[PDB]
């Protein structure tokens, strides 16, 4: 790219021309991500790119990465990056009364000489009658010496009115957006076609395609998946089910927006004792609990949300912040199956997922060297190794540790594993909970803090001997364990009353619930407890679907289906081919 | 030495403190016997009162002022949530208290027996029934049982509801427990000094012409700077100086400690609400910059100084600068040259240990590998300027001078260089924030979308706040550091803390000096002591007490030209 110049407040505005390259580098898709420090802002370099970048470096905020800039007209928030706050964001047509700001997003729907994506721009000034704004991938020569806009727009106020003109004549402006509390003007939030967001099933046309060894046991990441579960991703590899390329925009947008409502509901538990207490959480550890939430809040690497989708709308169920999976089929796996037997233009939406993680790695404080902990089990010995490839991809040098066994401590009482090498990084497939279990009895008006060994008779190694120990770096942090557990449900939900990805939750039977019907959920019956709207998954080709995404640091990495007879999803269900279509 | 003897619950190493096996001028001075956690510095290894420190540090993330000696531990009554920086009440029970000892909580010895002058520390790490199991340093001195995780077991009586511990040395006086809470039931009123060990003192040197020639060092670079700025002078009379006792300077070590939090806090309430927020007269368009300075930098602030009114009737606070502060050479190094060519007594000057202070902050700060160091073309600035430059070095930092803005230019690719082409990208400065405030006090917030600071001109001309608010510059000291110094703080500050005994009766409405809308203070003078008006400073290092200085006046008012007074700290 080149550097035409600088919007106010420093901010670089760069040319985005491809044009000037070889296949060869735009092999390494890593050289394409835009990032200050450690938050990425983009591909370079894109509108969307340009106006994070400069709402992050003048305000320190940014707005969900959407695909296409004429999505970010119907987002309703910018989110403050430092403590993650939501803050409201307000669409104004153009021709609106409420007159456009410095400082406000300008968008352009698809058409004309935005074609198919839209576009955005930041209003850096407003000079008079003119409304002056900086923005990539428009202008592709350098500035004028000094000059700190990219074009020039004149406004017109007629009757109390704000239209603004484009340079361009067969474009559509959709209007400006602020960041204010104040709705008076506003466009109420776009509301997707309920048929849009229905999961259809299909077929692919029976060739042979999957009657033998499709995935390649050569490799040891597809062939411990084939030790696992043999050469199979579901019951009949024919059949698939696909989404449309809008219902995915709506699973970006809500997956964003979503991770940030579940950090404010952690929050408001980890400040109460009260709500706390309901969690199950041995009270000896909610020290290190609030300590770890309080410093680590952007360290967790990634996390599954599981939603009910269907032309009602969306409504999430759960999100597993501390022990997510189904990464490698998603990522891997429905990879090969799409290659072996997919002919469509569709893709299957988890295929961003390994270099999303390998992102989030490298932007993370872990350790050049980093042990993986896991179970001695056979389907956490794949996502194990899959994890240990994102590790690889940023760079990061790893062990992987199967049980406890080889762990011990050196003279100094410091954990080391087998090669004497000492451990300070892990991130585990264990769930916290099972840590949890080995301390339960310990009492905190007893001891002051955890009684963790540095030393033992039979050098034995517990694992909450290395999860507790300060001079551990854990991923995914302590705090995660949070956002799982379904007493939060009636907290988010008082915290974003009828949001619509909500689903009404309380702690006692409200008058809305008995109307509606509801069940009760112990901390399953239809109808100290959860009570909660009913709200059952659609079922599309003799399987009871649920729909569910990926969060990597926070943001979107993917989207998979799960599957089964029942009407409730356990962990033994499998993933179902997913393919998004026009 | 340093050998590690065990355990304490959550993975907490007990070391024994053996100095005996070599240096003393070292064991002090070196960083290598300075104890921290990351960046957090947590004590003197490997000392009582670091290990609890760093034992509440790693198990709650808190700690609590770092006092001199152990028993004035007993004297606090807050601890400090590093992260946060929250101050949580802290309560003091007296050993035979109905208040029963809690685990987690500190137990302090007052000075006596076993523990002669600095009395002792340790944390109660298990309550086993009767007993009560603590774990702490600078005690034991052999490696613990395998598998032990408390240094001592110690006996507790319960007659009549009251708590009755019983140590295990016999001539040693337990002042009690202290425990986190709110509740003040049974607890301790926090003890007050007597006001007349709060006074300042004249007094003057035997004479024998010490002072008569070049006692400053014109072939040292610092030590000349100081002098083409002032002469072979620190004050009006060198044979004159002041005096304090340790009990006033261990007050003003907490008393320092315990402001600069409380300032912090002030400083948030006033970036919380717009009201607040413009009665500080700085540019709206910096706003949204100085916030994020705020949300982001609040651990970063290097160095500042506070100003106190001290004596008999109590200690109060006038100001905080942490900006723009000054007054570390003539404290840290000018008053060290003082004592050394003419005090001959037993007492030290409070602010030596200012420059290696500095360094740690510094070498535990964020600053990158090479500092640019910005001051004005004034001459007193040049001094300032060298004596940090001193530090930085000392911490690792390589660094350059820049006097003025002229060497500064911009590359093809508009990021900022220095005169050799070196890129600009991490700056210390003597200039005030304000200065550059003033370049883009005309922009409007409502026509400017962001500060439009040039990345390029016409003849190259760079100005203060084209360098101080480019993204990619590391700037120190941080933007948000230009609240604390403000008086409008001060009546926050009163509304946070209403009656603290630092405090000095403020608010923006009449309840009685008058400040420029309009501050109302109580009235509160500085002594005069031989002839002058004399105020007390302590400067703050990475929010730690770095040190104390005086500065005197004929007039009831002290200036900037006002002059530093030779102190000495005695018995």
């Amino acid at each position: 790219g080149t550097l035409l110049g600088y919007a106010p407040g420093g901010v670089a505005i760069y040319s985005s021309d491809y044009s000037s390259l070889d296949p060869q580098e735009y092999e390494d898709d890593a050289v394409f991500r835009s990032y200050i420090d450690d938050e990425y802002m983009g591909h370079k370099w894109q509108c969307v790119e340009f106006a994070r970048r400069f709402l992050f470096l003048n305000y320190g905020v940014v707005f969900t990465d959407v695909g296409m800039a004429w999505e970010i007209f119907s987002l309703r928030f910018l989110r403050e990056v430092v403590n993650d706050n939501i803050l409201p964001l307000q669409a104004f047509p153009n021709g609106s009364p409420r007159a456009p700001v410095a400082g406000a997003l300008l968008i352009w729907d698809k058409g004309g000489e935005f074609k198919d994506t839209g576009h955005v721009a930041i209003i850096t000034q407003l000079h008079g009658n003119k409304v002056r704004i900086a923005e990539q991938n428009v202008i592709h020569s350098p500035l004028p010496q000094g000059q700190q806009w990219t074009r020039e727009l004149e406004m017109v106020v007629e009757n109390g009115c704000y239209t603004l003109k484009d340079t361009f004549d067969d474009t559509t402006i959709l209007g400006w957006m602020i960041q204010t509390e104040d709705t008076e003007y506003s466009l109420p939030q776009p509301e997707i076609a309920g048929e849009l967001l229905k999961i259809s099933g299909a077929r692919l046309e029976n060739k042979g395609q999957f009657d033998g060894k499709w995935l390649d046991e050569k490799d040891p990441l597809q062939n411990a998946y084939v030790q696992a579960n043999g050469q199979v991703i579901n019951q009949d590899p024919y059949h698939y089910y696909t989404i449309t390329e809008s219902a995915e925009q709506e699973l970006i947008k809500a997956t964003n927006e979503l991770h940030l409502m579940y950090l404010h509901a952690t929050d408001k538990v980890l400040k109460d004792d009260n709500l706390l207490a309901l969690f199950d959480i041995p009270k000896i550890l909610w020290p290190r609990l609030r300590l770890s939430w309080q410093r680590r809040r952007h360290h967790m690497i990634t996390g599954r949300m599981d939603f009910c989708m269907d032309e009602r709308g969306l409504k999430v169920y759960e999100y597993n912040a501390d022990s997510a999976s189904c990464h490698t089929e998603a990522g891997l796996i429905l990879e090969r199956w799409a290659e072996q037997g997919y002919k469509g233009n569709g893709f299957n939406p988890a295929e961003g997922l390994i270099n999303e993680l390998a992102g989030a790695w490298k932007h993370s404080r872990a350790r050049p060297f980093v042990h993986i902990m896991q179970d001695k089990d056979i389907e956490e010995n794949y996502h194990a190794q899959f994890m240990e490839q994102a590790l690889h991809q940023a760079g990061f040098e790893t062990r992987i540790l199967r049980g406890l066994d080889e762990l011990g401590w050196d003279a100094a009482g410091q954990l080391i594993d087998g090669e004497g090498r000492l451990v300070n990084c892990v991130w585990k497939t264990w769930a916290w909970e099972t840590a949890f279990d080995q301390i339960r009895e310990v009492s905190d008006r007893e001891f002051a803090a955890v009684p963790i060994r540095t030393g033992h008779p039979q050098n034995e190694v517990r694992l909450i001997d290395v999860l507790l120990r300060p001079e551990v770096l854990v991923f995914e942090p302590l705090w995660t364990v949070i956002p799982g557990n379904k007493a939060i449900l009636p907290i988010l939900w008082s915290l974003f009353p009828h949001h619509r990805y909500l689903l009404d939750t309380d702690f006692t039977v409200n008058d809305e619930l008995v109307k509606t019907g509801y069940a009760v959920k112990p901390i399953i019956d239809l109808v100290k407890n959860i009570y909660q709207q009913l709200w059952c998954l659609p079922k599309v080709d003799g399987k009871y679907i649920q729909v569910c995404t990926f969060t990597v640091g926070g943001n979107y990495g993917g989207t998979c289906l799960r599957g089964d007879e029942s009407l409730v999803i356990k962990k033994e269900s499998d993933i179902e081919p997913l393919i998004v279509v026009k």
